[PDB]
This record gives C-alpha cells, sequence and structure tokens, in this order.
C-alpha cells in the first residue's frame, strides 16, 4: 500500500537574531507559520530493509537528500534501541512543488514529514520530543515542521512555544537567485544584537525580518521582487531569503495581485495554517 503526506512550506512571520553561540549557530526570536501548500510524498513500504528515494531533486544527489538522510536515521535510532520490525524499508517519492531553498524550508519539511510518516508506518513508536530530536540534527528548520504548530520559536529555531497567529493569504515570490543561507548569516552587518523581547511586545511591534537589509542589498534580484511587492502589501523576506512573501487579509485580493504580478515575481499564493496539513492529516 502506498499513502502520501503533506510535505508544507513555512514562513517566518518575523526574525529576529539574538546573538550568535560558539558553534557559530545564531540564537533568534522568530514566529513560524505555515503555509496550506507545499509538496507531496507517497510512501511505499518494502520489506528488504532498503530505502529508495525513487524521483530525484534537481541538484541534490540521493544520498544528501534530506528525505534519504531522515530515513536513514529513523532506521538508526530505531534499529539501535530494538524499534525497527526486522526488513522495515521504504520505496519514496516526492511530487515537489516547493523550491529547492528561498527560506520556505522546503527540504527540511520534506525531512520532518519522512519523519513522522515513516515512524507511523514502520510502528516505531518515537515521541514527538524524540523525532524533534533527530530533526534538530538535519537542521534547525527540521523541528517546528516535526511538532506540527505555528509557533513562537527561540533558541536556534528548536524553543518552540506555540501560538496562534492570523491565518492571512499571502503572495509567495522567488526572485531568479539562490542564496546559499551560509552567505547571509556570515555577513558582518547582519544582525546579531536585536533585543531578546517577549512574545507581547513580538506581537505588537511591526513584524520585520533581520536578514532581510542584507538579502536586499546584496541581491538586487530580491530588491527588485520586495519593491514590486511593497506597492500592494506589506511585504518582507522569509528565512534568509531568496524569497519574499505579501500579506493579505483575502483570497481575492492576493490572487488579483498575482494575476498581475510579471512572470519574475515566479509567484503562488497560499493560505497560512497554524497546524500543519502533514498533522491535519
Ligand atoms: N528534499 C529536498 N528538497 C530541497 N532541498 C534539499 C532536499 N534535500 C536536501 N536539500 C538541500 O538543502 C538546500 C535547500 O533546502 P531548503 O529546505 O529548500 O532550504 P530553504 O530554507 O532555503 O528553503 C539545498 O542546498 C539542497 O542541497
Ligand atoms: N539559528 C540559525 N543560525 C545559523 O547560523 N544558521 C545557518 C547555519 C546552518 C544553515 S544557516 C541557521 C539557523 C536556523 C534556523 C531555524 N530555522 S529558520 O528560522 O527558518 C532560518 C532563518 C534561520
Ligand atoms: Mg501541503
Ligand atoms: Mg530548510
Amino acid at each position: 500500500m502506498r499513502t502520501q503526506w503533506p510535505s508544507p512550506a513555512k514562513l517566518n512571520l518575523f526574525l529576529y537574531i539574538t546573538g550568535q553561540r560558539a558553534d557559530g549557530y545564531h540564537t533568534l526570536q522568530t514566529l513560524f507559520q505555515f503555509l496550506d501548500y507545499g509538496d507531496t510524498i507517497s510512501i511505499e513500504l518494502r520489506d528488504d530493509g532498503d530505502i529508495r528515494l525513487l524521483t530525484p531533486v534537481e541538484g541534490v544527489e540521493h544520498e544528501d537528500n534530506l528525505i534519504v538522510r531522515a530515513a536513514r536515521l529513523l532506521m538508526k535510532t530505531a534499529a539501535d534501541s530494538g524499534r525497527l520490525p526486522t526488513g522495515s524499508g521504504a520505496n519514496i517519492s516526492i511530487d515537489k512543488r516547493l523550491p529547492v531553498g528561498g527560506g520556505l524550508g522546503g527540504g527540511s519539511s520534506n525531512a520532518a514529514t519522512v519523519l513522522v510518516a515513516l515512524n507511523h508506518l514502520w510502528q516505531c513508536g518515537l515521541s514527538m520530543d524524540e523525532l524533534a530530536e533527530m530533526g534538530l540534527t538535519l537542521g534547525a528548520d527540521v523541528p517546528v515542521f516535526v511538532r506540527g504548530h505555528a509557533a513562537f520559536a527561540e533558541g536556534v529555531g528548536e524553543i518552540l512555544t506555540p501560538v496562534d497567529p492570523p491565518e492571512k493569504w499571502y503572495l509567495v515570490a522567488h526572485p531568479g537567485v539562490s542564496i546559499p543561507t551560509p552567505v547571509i548569516f556570515k555577513d558582518p552587518e547582519l544582525p546579531r544584537n536585536t533585543p531578546k523581547r517577549s512574545i507581547e511586545t513580538l506581537l505588537k511591534c511591526e513584524f520585520s525580518n533581520d536578514c532581510e537589509v542584507i538579502a536586499r542589498k546584496r541581491f538586487r534580484e530580491v530588491d527588485a521582487v520586495l519593491s514590486w511587492l511593497l506597492e500592494y502589501a506589506p511585504s518582507r523576506l522569509t528565512g534568509t531569503g531568496a524569497c519574499v512573501f505579501a500579506e493579505f487579509d483575502t483570497e481575492s485580493e492576493a490572487r488579483q495581485v498575482l494575476e498581475q504580478a510579471p512572470e519574475w515575481l515566479n509567484g503562488f499564493v497560499a493560505k497560512g495554517v497554524n497546524l500543519s496539513p502533514l498533522h491535519r492529516a
């Protein structure tokens, strides 16, 4: 039997960099919300203990793909604690709508959906905390997707406090540039001193993304897309870019602006979701 599993995008509704730890990672205060939009992952169990991603993701080698890494991590962890039924395997295919990169968390959402689906399908019985703990080793973006709720996130992104932001409609645009996430976080001029504040202060302050100034300055493609959207609606970078979103109250306004957008916006429209489509499923 084949099962299908949502792998939604996320948005950083705001993103503040509070410092940088010794291991190079940055401490932050950010607010995750999911989008009801993303990839679909299909899984067929194998009985020969193998893991096969049948549908390649362009530019990513099989063994580098977060789908496969997540599956093998779960297999190793379950097997080291006697929770992996003999022969547990899987064929995995993905219908990929999300960009590879851009600050939408698509690869990390793929990792999270695979952890959750395989834990269920192999009957490994691992808890949320254990999965989120294993997800974190695959990237700081992975735990929010594993836990499945919109959340105020601190630490490096793993300290998650569920919250229910307004579920606005978003136009999400992908500038035609690839920004390696290491670039932004290694910039001298990135704010690393933004004062840590309470959720109440943050939820009342205007939402911004501390990384936007740098993405905009360094990538004219990002500045172009942001400048264009800002004429229509509040608009900000998500993640470290390059994607930018514009916030709307209704689907019709968001789609009307989208119908107007030049093709170089590479835009789609989707609704915010405080419960991940994966956990809804
Ligand atoms: N299934 C996957 N989908 C997208 N990217 C992946 C996947 N597996 C590994 N990656 C790697 O991660 C990067 C893009 O990941 P992604 O989570 O989409 O980043 P972003 O937060 O910028 O959206 C690429 O460098 C790619 O090598
Ligand atoms: N806290 C961090 N410090 C860092 O140095 N890095 C770099 C080093 C690894 C890849 S990039 C990432 C994070 C993270 C995170 C949580 N997910 S996130 O908020 O969507 C994304 C916008 C930040
Ligand atoms: Mg989805
Ligand atoms: Mg990611």
